[PDB]
């Protein structure tokens, strides 16, 4: 039995107005309603894995279990097993696979982050699950940021906090947060950002919608427009949204928005809006295709609708070799000529590399860099030919050109990361000296760059 080079994910994301769920939620997971939506013709053939995050979910995890394990079991005749639940206060995620991939699956992690402080600690966070399938490493995050229409720094203060405090994948990745830890990362929920137009606008904005005519809506998405100012979700993509806002309806109806200030949303305006996400992060070069993005039409019970997003996503045999696991293959090598980091720090200290990747035995350490000072006033930090020769495991071209080394800069001084990034080993030649690149991040946010020249040794 051939093990897979592609899966199918299935992502969705619900915040449930504290309402149990109405008796059939399939359309959910079929990915049927508005937007991009999935043809007829796959409607029995089941996802790979299931990820659902829900927020302000009211049920126990037995509960909800029990209606998602029969809902998948009616569509597609299989018992998915549960790979991992986690729950904080109402946000939840759930993490299905089929059972085929019980013996494919190892490593699960779970953890949660709550956001704010005092006042706002207690209800807001994230809960993530990640693994490995085969040699893959897959990570989920299920937020739900801060409402209100003009509290977007304050979310995005949240996404901060959520990326740097989730503890998921390798722990010996130390360098790393959750952006470079996994080969696929998909970051959903109920992000909470808004549609920031004019509250007099409101009937304007419904008409709009009524006509499916979200271009205008869109051109104020708060997530659109602090991502395309690179204030959030750095490097993260999101398919092109083509569904109706899914936030604020009326309960048991789809027809009317219920956006005007009541008592009980505080006295704030609910403009309709796309809280309702889906985003990911994969390794360069790794295969990612978002097939279905959108939301149902007959999910009633809550005042968000439900939102579905699927993937197919590349995914690696756990590849042995006669030499490694459990020695290097000399005929395998990576080395990196004429190597330098731009960094956006006023600090002075001396730099150093790590390079960690799952093809080496463990880390490696480089010597510390020549700094000089950019022409624009930036330091530039040379390592030369000066930097260690990488020794992978296995020197099979099959497994080392799918590959990826994690790169950080640290500090001498401090050991501290002023930046992380990744490079595929996905190269156009062998034995050849070519161009790489990766932007560099601390926290997600910009910090420099890394470029020289790669020149990678397989056995072939
Ligand atoms: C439910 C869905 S995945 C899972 C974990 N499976 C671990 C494993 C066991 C044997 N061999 C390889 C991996 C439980």
């Amino acid at each position: 039995q051939p093990e897979p080079d592609m899966i199918t994910i299935f992502i969705g994301t619900w915040n449930m107005g504290n309402a149990p769920p109405p008796k059939k939620i399939t359309s959910w997971f079929l990915s049927k309603g508005q937007g991009k939506t999935r043809d007829d013709s796959a409607d029995y053939i089941p996802h790979d894995i299931y990820v659902i995050g829900t927020q302000e979910d009211p049920l126990s995890e037995k509960e909800w279990l029990e209606i998602l394990k029969h809902s998948l079991q009616e569509i597609t005749s299989v018992t998915f097993k549960t790979v991992a639940i986690h729950t904080l206060w109402n946000i939840r995620i759930v993490v299905l696979a089929k059972p085929e991939h019980e013996n494919r699956i190892s490593h699960i992690c779970t953890d949660n982050v709550k956001t704010g402080i005092a006042n706002t600690l207690g209800n807001k966070g994230a809960v993530g699950v990640s693994f490995m399938f085969n040699g893959t490493s897959l990570g989920f995050v299920n937020s739900h940021l801060t409402s209100g229409s003009e509290k977007k720094l304050r979310r995005n203060q949240n996404y901060m906090n959520i990326l740097r405090f989730l503890a998921l994948g390798d722990k010996k990745l130390s360098p790393f947060n959750i952006t470079h830890r996994f080969t696929h990362l998909f970051w959903f929920g109920d992000l909470n950002y808004r549609v920031d137009l004019p509250t007099w606008e409101a009937e304007t904005i419904i008409q709009k919608i009524k006509q499916q005519q979200y271009a205008d809506l869109l051109s104020h998405d708060q997530l659109l427009t602090e991502r395309r100012e690179q204030k959030v979700f750095l490097h993260f993509e999101e398919e092109e949204i083509t569904f109706a806002p899914t936030y604020r309806f009326e309960r048991l109806t789809r027809d009317k928005y219920a956006y005007t200030k009541q008592k009980a949303t505080g006295m704030k305006y609910n403009l309709p809006s796309w809280c309702d996400r889906v985003l990911w992060k994969s390794y360069p070069l790794v295969h990612v295709v978002c097939q279905s993005y959108g939301s149902t039409s007959d999910i009633m019970t809550s005042d968000h609708s439900p939102v579905f997003a699927t993937f197919e996503a590349g995914v690696t045999s756990q590849f042995v070799s006669k030499n490694g696991p459990g020695t290097v293959d000399s005929q395998g090598q990576i080395e990196f000529l004429r190597c330098y980091a731009t960094l956006k720090t006023k600090s002075q200290t001396k730099f150093y590399l790590e390079f960690h990747s799952s093809c080496l035995e463990s880390f490696v350490k480089s010597q510390e860099g020549e700094n000089e000072e950019g022409s624009e006033g930036e330091l530039v930090v040379k390592f030369g030919e000066t930097l260690p020769k990488l020794k992978p495991i296995i020197s099979d071209p099959e497994y080392l050109l799918d590959q990826h080394i994690l790169i950080s800069i640290k500090s001498s001084d401090s050991d501290e990361s002023y930046g992380e990034g990744c490079i595929a080993l996905r190269l156009e030649a062998t034995e050849t000296q070519l161009p790489i690149y990766t932007p560099l991040t601390h926290h997600g946010e910009l910090t420099g760059h890394f470029q020289g020249e790669i020149k990678l040794q397989t056995s072939q």
